[PDB]
């Protein structure tokens, strides 16, 4: 029963690859969303990836071929490293200027009070920062 | 008396290791490297590796660390290295084996430079490196 | 009463592992590579100035008596994150081992999980900031 909401949704997954909007997702910025999460794949590993999924031989990831490649590759069942990424300064916790870094670096562009109310939306204990448990709820 | 080209040498050497190009060498990046070669260094095993050499306490190498740990590590274990590059297990490494290993370890060569490694190692003209071969062509 | 040679080999070593190149003076710069070897980067006028507090006799360098008398003397929450090194509020052993091994004393797995468990009182393996403060 496919909703709005949830079109919403893949779509602001798929513009965080798209890097520059022209409807499909090149093996650069691929790896770039990858290198901005701490991972280092190469060339042909991205061409790999992208081949698994193509569907008009061009070698590039479109919308429907973006969602297969969630349906493939996402599971239910390493954390740790996206945390670390996240955390900059190494304290623990993910801090407001640290999610708007990540955020920013993901050509997301969000307000001071924005990235404050995503703060406050996954913080918990309300101590004003994000903690590993925290984390990996709003991740899953 | 250090020579330009021995600089370009160390550098494409840290390269190898340095995967994400920050400066610094992660425990993470030297176990890929490791894993790479046929290696299964424990975490422990790594970071023991980096704190032998380790002079600013920060459990990552750079780059005069890396030329020190070339100068206690490196002596005047092959044969698993070359399994590792003969992919089809011949006892041959074919342009295409060791093309897949230079990109496995984040180095992009074209075609013809890697013919010319070829034609560099290859010693008894068969177009393909054998174990002797592979052993010289690691001092050189 | 009078020192043991032991005693006084034990103060040497830890005078050595300031004065590495054994001239008997501990320069800004010796200690420098120490607090740099433990993650700390602290600048030449914070080295001058701990040495300017240490060497009373105004040469410019702390000896072994002059250490010596600091060492008579005894926050330290910088101290412990300095030894904590993954952040996560614990020394284990690697990272005690580690850092003794930077500091240029190497001890092995065996002897740091026996200091380690010597010195640990609520028994969880790893030394804590209370534990650490208790010990100093
Ligand atoms: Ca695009
Ligand atoms: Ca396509
Ligand atoms: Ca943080
Ligand atoms: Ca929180
Ligand atoms: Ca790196
Ligand atoms: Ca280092
Ligand atoms: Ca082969
Ligand atoms: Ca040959
Ligand atoms: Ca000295
Ligand atoms: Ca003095
Ligand atoms: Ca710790
Ligand atoms: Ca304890």
């Amino acid at each position: 029963k496919l909703t709005e909401e949830q079109i919403s949704e893949f779509k602001e997954a798929f513009s965080l690859f798209d890097k520059d909007g022209d409807g499909t997702i090149t093996t650069k910025e691929l790896g770039t969303v990858m290198r901005s999460l701490g991972q280092n794949p190469t060339e042909a590993e991205l061409q790999d990836m992208i081949n698994e999924i193509d569907t008009d031989g061009n070698g590039t990831i479109d919308f429907p071929e973006f969602l297969t490649l969630m349906a493939r590759k996402l599971k239910d069942t390493e954390l740790i490293e996206a945390f670390r990424v996240f955390d900059r300064d190494g304290d623990g916790y993910i801090s407001a200027d640290e999610l708007r870094h990540v955020m920013t670096n993901l050509g997301e562009k969000l307000t001071n009070e924005e990235v404050d109310e995503m703060i406050r939306e996954a913080d918990i204990d309300g101590d004003g920062q994000i903690n590993y448990e925290e984390f990996v709820k709003m991740m899953i």
